């Protein structure tokens, strides 16, 4: 759930998750997808398609379980839909961090209207 | 859906939504409900309870029709769910609107670990 993903981005990032990916771009944040702004942003591009994948679970409410190990998000087996949910949300954080240096404040409260449609995942 | 709760928001309260409302006190933005922080952080409350009540549409991803009239947000829907979800849109933004003069920054991402259990909707 947003929980975990939010942890997630906090333990890769270091960032508080939702100042920095709570709105970001066209895609971190509510609001579905749009062309992403930028490395960030498609991070976050990758993750919504993630969980497009996703069935049987609630990508936001359903919480799940992982575990950092050697500072690794390692998901909890869960169920095949929380595993994959889990492994959308590990991916996301990873991305975000290694994109951490194009991070771009000014796409922070990006309106999500100003984003061009997205292509089908 | 949030499209037009943002919209709404903007509207009303003339600011950027995710950027005042993405994350503050216990009720905006954030995951679930908690205890107000404040009369701001109360209209997401109200709001989050309104959408409780819906019964045939889902608030986050169904769009519904409203226009801007005399400075109005006009719901534009007949569908019962449709309608009351856009009036607890509209609640939601008149409300954030209404309470801007006691808005305080501080309640921007404030931490979940703060909030206090909310009271049952
Ligand atoms: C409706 C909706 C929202 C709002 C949303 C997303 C999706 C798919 C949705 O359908 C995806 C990403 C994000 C951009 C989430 C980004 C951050 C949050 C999950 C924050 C979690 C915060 C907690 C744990 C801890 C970290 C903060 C430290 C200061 C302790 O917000
Ligand atoms: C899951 C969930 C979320 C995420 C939520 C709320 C509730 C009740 C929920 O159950 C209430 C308020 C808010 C904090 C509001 C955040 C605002 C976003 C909806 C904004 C998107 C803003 C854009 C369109 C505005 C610009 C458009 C122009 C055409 C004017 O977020």
């Amino acid at each position: 759930s947003l929980f975990e993903l939010g942890k997630m981005i906090l333990q890769e990032t270091g960032k508080n998750p939702a100042k920095s990916y709570g709105a970001y771009g066209c895609n971190c944040g509510v609001l579905g997808r749009g062309k992403p702004k930028d490395a960030t942003d498609r991070c976050c591009y990758v993750h919504k398609c993630c969980y497009k994948k996703l069935t049987g679970c609630d990508p936001k409410k359903d919480r799940y379980s992982y575990s950092w190990k050697d500072k690794t998000i390692v998901c909890g087996e869960n169920n095949p839909c929380l595993k994959e949910l889990c492994e959308c949300d590990k991916a996301v954080a990873i991305c975000l961090r290694e994109n951490l240096g194009t991070y771009n404040k000014k796409y922070r409260y990006h309106l999500k209207p100003f984003c061009k449609k997205a292509d089908p995942c």
